[PDB]
């Protein structure tokens, strides 16, 4: 696996124009997933990371705006990287997103960090977009290949013992770490429990403790179950993603969870900012924002 050479040709459409495809071959994007999945899974279920670092949430398949977070930030090994997961569907270039994702996972294993989002789920992804890019792109073999790769994705993460980082949100049924490390892979995502919830569920500043989600899948949760989490597990910051925001990100419960995501112009029909969130070596927050067009 010729994996420069894989970054090199995904990095050099940089200043092309906003559309312009990277087509790898199937055989180097089968090598990614396949060498990728055994680092997840050689890597613990709940990471435990260390600042300074940039944090990013959902990309979507934008994959110029990944190049510009990457230009804003710095290219991997530059900086440290943790992404909150939602890598594919909806946008027009899921396929390069996720192949440089995986490359820098491979290349800088102990400095790079994927976690799953919900949309890293076969059933999910064969509606949203990225069964229909692989599909046209490549073949259907190809999916399932990427659907293995995403079922050994790392769930959740903490800094410095100070920082929780998950895609979705807090679980009812989240009462003890050790029940996110017991969490066993390859996994697909249930429709209720634990691992649901820690990609699905969403804050909500209208909720006391917890409340029934408008999408259909896991709960909502307020400000008081944000507050007990942190002095029960001794934590400073949630940080999660999975919602879209007017300024790319936005705090919650006092600045005790924040919201990140980093996808500018969602969709189309979206008037947002893109932000990801730079932590420094004593854990202090800042933001570096695409502001939409
Ligand atoms: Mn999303
Ligand atoms: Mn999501």
């Amino acid at each position: 696996l010729n994996l420069d050479s894989i970054i090199g040709r995904l990095l050099e459409v940089q200043g092309s124009r906003p559309g312009k495809n990277v087509q790898l071959t199937e055989n180097e994007i089968r090598g990614l997933c396949l060498k990728s999945r055994e680092i997840f899974l050689s890597q613990p279920i709940l990471l435990e990371l260390e600042a300074p670092l940039k944090i990013c949430g959902d990309i979507h398949g934008q994959y110029y705006d990944l190049l510009r977070l990457f230009e804003y930030g710095g290219f991997p090994p530059e900086s440290n990287y943790l992404f909150l997961g939602d890598y594919v569907d909806r946008g027009k270039q899921s396929l390069e997103t996720i192949c440089l994702l995986l490359a820098y996972k491979i290349k800088y294993p102990e400095n790079f960090f994927l976690l799953r989002g919900n949309h890293e789920c076969a059933s999910i992804n064969r509606i949203k977009g990225f069964y229909d890019e692989c599909k046209r792109r490549y073949n259907i073999k190809l999916w399932k290949t990427f659907t293995d790769c995403f079922n050994c994705l790392p769930i959740a993460a903490i800094v410095d013992e100070k920082i929780f980082c998950c895609h979705g949100g807090l679980s009812p049924d989240l009462q003890s770490m050790e029940q996110i490390r017991r969490i066993m892979r390859p996994t697909d995502v249930p429709d209720q429990g634990l691992l649901c919830d820690l990609l699905w569920s969403d804050p909500d500043k209208d909720v006391q403790g917890w409340g029934e989600n408008d999408r259909g899948v896991s709960f909502t949760f307020g400000a008081e179950v944000v507050a007990k989490f942190l002095h029960k597990h001794d934590l400073d910051l949630i940080c999660r993603a999975h919602q879209v925001v007017e300024d790319g990100y936005e705090f919650f419960a006092k600045r005790q969870l924040v919201t990140l995501f980093s996808a500018p112009n969602y969709c189309g029909e979206f008037d947002n900012a893109g932000a990801m969130m730079s932590v420094d070596e004593t854990l202090m927050c800042s933001f570096q924002i695409l502001k939409p067009a």
